[PDB]
């Protein structure tokens, strides 16, 4: 009894506390202002903004954020290779196959977890959001290795659902939840390899494809089928390229799928270890989401090194934590929360464990400023798919502390790594730390 | 030298003070918020608003603010007398003649001050804004005594300039400034009664009228000329009234111009004295702006008494000081300026002398709440011409302290006064305190 | 409605601290602890959570406590700020519970400091209501005929004498075909006021 009483909200206590707080001048001002405006709007610190909103970067390179971020370098490679003024790869092309493959992958996840109760943690998680739009770099390579890439000119963002996919996803998900029950019900009486189950699964793939084809057309050419693409170079001369999507991704966009690797700063785990997310994927049998865990000093140096190689860096962060979209500044001290006594001592590893921080989006680091001493990076230039309308004409500036605290993953080429880190990936000796499918270091918008 | 140095802004001093202020938590919060939002928006105190925004009034009555306020009672009288559902008097009618008479009055003010230098304080003041839209209750009676009143149905707010008079006023004023020079130049060689001056003045009246007639039509009937007005009573029956504007103001609108008197709380001066504003007027030879100075206890009692007689009270205040248009609350403590250490100890008389407070507008008190004890008024219900769009569906609530501090004038009927106050007006023994034409207790919008 | 909304949030934040202490024996990544950490101060409720509040706090006219504050109509930011703090507090509690018993004076003190910080933060976004549940308020109003009246009552008396709520009469029925009809169904742990009634339905 005494404990439950002490654990209860006591009306005398809260009214006594209220009297004490009302006697403090800062509190009086704070409650007046914060009953009038959104706290971020009220506390944005223009004195701090004035100093941090610095767009000089001494180290720079010459729509589903994850697809824009993963494809931008390849878009630039073509632009370069064909001497074009402007050029875009088709993000819709990858989006269509990503959804189809994920829906298909879900059927396989349901069959492989059919031994678990319907209310088990994994089966419920699988049923929660099987066809969402997010991905990861390995999920992007899985798609490009099977489907290749094509110019946006041949398959654009025309359909309603390419820019407002919520309804389409909900309709496909409702059907997938129906199918999971049909599969699980059929698996009680049979083995998965039973011809009846195999037939059921094919009919489901067919229904998924039929439904998807109502909202988007299947791309115009198969991966090994040639397309013809007519274009104008920066000088106004016309050309015609005949290529297949797979040849295009290699010959013109110069993607070598064997070079990219992901590094992450996940302080919940030992540095130097590989970390693998169980079950997270899109294409059945494709590669896993795997990261090499490293400290922030290492992560920061690799970003600078990649930038010096003249290549942008795909990174995963907790958007929009401490991100001001109007000014395009990512700074954890941009808002004066300490002035209302609101401080956050929880450290990175614990923020992750305690459901406070996770990866939510992919963006690109396209530049940075290394201190004009023999030194370190102070801030990064960041670009994303939102448009010149967001940020400062589309550009964001991120502080080194933001990168250390609210960013996690970067993608670099294996050749840019020190031999002892590169060997973590090449010498099949490493045993990864395997995390659940629902881990916060997962899919990115 | 030492004095001039001490009187200068010293850079070390201000930067030292800045360091001290930045060490205070309240100041840190305040400068963060106030660089983001308008101070009134940031400091509006919703805790105070919650208590003061009380629309229960136990003492209630059953477009140029000054014309709306002066004419509303008369509008109600007709509504009553003719059993109408709705009815409006023509404010445009009075507005047209007010402007014409003021322009004419200005010519007379210029002739009477022709002995003073062009850069004298009075001549420059006369030239500053001779045809503005504001008035006073005595300026309203001056017009009704000469022109009468008519239904808005016969002369409405149709012309552009009735609702956006700035351009028209500027064009008329530019011409009046030209005319002042022509008159003053002619008066150097002649007496004012010289036939040449008399002729000049008539030509100016003619040009003023011509110009005014371009922006508004002269009313359709003369003051002693009959108009015919067809209308529908609240029961849908039709009637026709034949009356002249002067008869209409008396027979139907029941205005007895000999009953209204103005009282004012102007603590710069002794209470019990009449106060007269020199030269302020509209119709040449019309009555002066005269007030009887009284303390706030007396002023407050008279408002309550008039309300009990079921009549609204025309009053003059410093709009929009401490007035929140969105919630329609007039309360001098509604904004938490003390929370940023902003306090105003200057008292009423000094606010007036020091150019801080003055009468700027006329509105109507239509109700009040007298404390349910044998007591005093706590708040007033206020209405004005801005529309149901302003305030709370058009209604404002004003605190007793606001009335005491930022209101000044009320208009009551002489019969509502105590005999010793009424005698101030009736026994030609009182010598008024005469104030300059530019006094702050003047014209009202 | 704001009156109930304020106390609902305060009580739920408090309830969350108790849920964390009672599940401290489970791993941080367990299904329940992660669920508790997902959205501890959201705006939703249930009829039993409403009776729990009215039985403790009563009801008052909106005239005395309206929807004036920003957060009463756009609560997302306020909830996010309170939740970030609650996730910090869950770790502080769980870390302290490894070395101590829950009834340890150090834990009791920690919990009270957390209640205080939760209340402080809430008071920045909404004022605590103007009167306590058993404290009288004065309410002036106008009836449909334009006559004025003044009622003197407390929030608890108001909910009974004027709003006529008898908290012992309401019951919830549900059609949940996952389960046999005629059975009571209870949702484990779902609540707002610590020790208040459970969410129970008759199928």
């Amino acid at each position: 009894f005494q404990g439950a009483m002490s654990s209860s909200i006591d009306i005398s206590k809260i009214n006594s506390w209220n009297k004490e707080f009302q006697s403090d001048l800062t509190h009086q001002l704070a409650t007046t202002v914060l009953k009038n405006y959104n706290a971020d709007d009220a506390l944005l610190n223009k004195t701090r903004l004035q100093k941090q909103d610095n767009r000089v970067f001494n180290t720079v390179v010459s729509g589903r954020c994850w697809l824009f971020a993963a494809t931008n370098q390849l878009r630039l490679n073509v632009l370069s290779e064909l001497n074009l003024k402007e050029f875009e790869l088709s993000q819709a092309y990858l989006f269509f196959y990503d959804k189809l493959e994920k829906a298909n992958y879900f059927l396989d996840q349901i069959v492989s977890s059919a031994d678990q109760d319907i209310d088990s943690r994994l089966v419920q998680y699988l049923l929660a959001a099987p066809t969402e739009d997010g991905g990861q770099y390995s999920m992007f390579l899985n798609l490009v290795k099977k489907y290749g890439l094509i110019p946006k000119d041949l398959y654009g963002d025309l359909p309603y659902s390419t820019t407002a996919s919520r309804k389409w996803n909900s309709l496909l998900t409702t059907k997938l939840r129906e199918f999971a029950e049909t599969l699980r019900t059929a698996l009680k009486e049979r083995s998965a390899d039973d011809s009846i189950i195999v037939t059921l699964r094919e009919q489901m793939q067919r229904e998924i494809f039929r439904l998807m084809s109502l909202f988007m057309d299947i791309p115009p050419v198969q991966p090994n089928e040639q397309f013809t693409w007519e274009y104008v170079d920066k000088d106004k001369k016309i050309h015609t390229i005949k290529s297949t999507p797979l040849e295009f991704a290699s010959k013109y966009a110069k993607l070598d799928p064997s070079t990219p690797v992901s590094l992450i700063n996940d302080p919940r785990h030992p540095y130097g270890k590989l970390i693998k997310i169980d079950r997270l994927g899109n294409v059945l049998g494709g590669d896993a989401v795997i990261y090499l865990n490293v400290d922030n000093e290492t992560l920061s140096k690799l970003v600078v090194k990649r930038l010096q190689n003249n290549k942008a860096v795909f990174f995963g962060s907790h958007t929009p934590k401490f991100m001001d979209k109007k000014t395009g500044v990512m700074d954890i001290e941009l808002w004066n929360y300490p002035a209302i006594g609101y401080n956050l001592p929880q450290q990175k590893a614990s923020r992750i464990r305690y459901h406070e921080s996770l990866m939510t989006a992919a963006m690109l680091i396209t530049g940075c400023h290394v201190d004009e001493t023999s030194k370190l990076p102070l801030r990064y230039r960041v670009e994303n798919s939102w448009g010149k309308d967001s940020g400062k004409d589309g550009l964001y500036v991120m502080t080194q502390k933001y990168f250390e605290e609210y960013c996690f993953q970067i993608v670099v080429d294996i050749n840019e790594l020190p031999k002892e880190l590169a060997s973590k990936f090449t010498s099949g000796k490493e045993e990864p730390i395997v995390l659940p499918i629902w881990d916060p270091m997962g899919a990115l918008a």
